[PDB]
């Protein structure tokens, strides 16, 4: 079943190991951090290294299809 939730998202930029922070949090799909901006994702319990990472996947994501 394809699908635009997080977990294929952390896929596709070759990361999988900060999913689990976001199901503890009650966040499953993409949708849900379409705004949040790097500073918001900090709360999350992710490093900051990784707030570029996965921010980054996100901006390319809204050029590929019209909200």
């Amino acid at each position: 079943p394809t699908d635009c939730s997080i977990v294929s998202f952390l896929a596709r930029l070759g990361c999988s190991s900060c999913l689990d922070y976001f199901t503890t949090q009650g966040l499953t799909t993409i949708y849900q951090i379409e705004h949040y901006s790097m500073d918001d994702l900090a709360s999350l319990k992710i490093p900051e290294q990784f707030r570029h990472a996965i921010w980054k996947g996100i901006l390319d994501h809204r050029q590929l299809h019209e909200f």
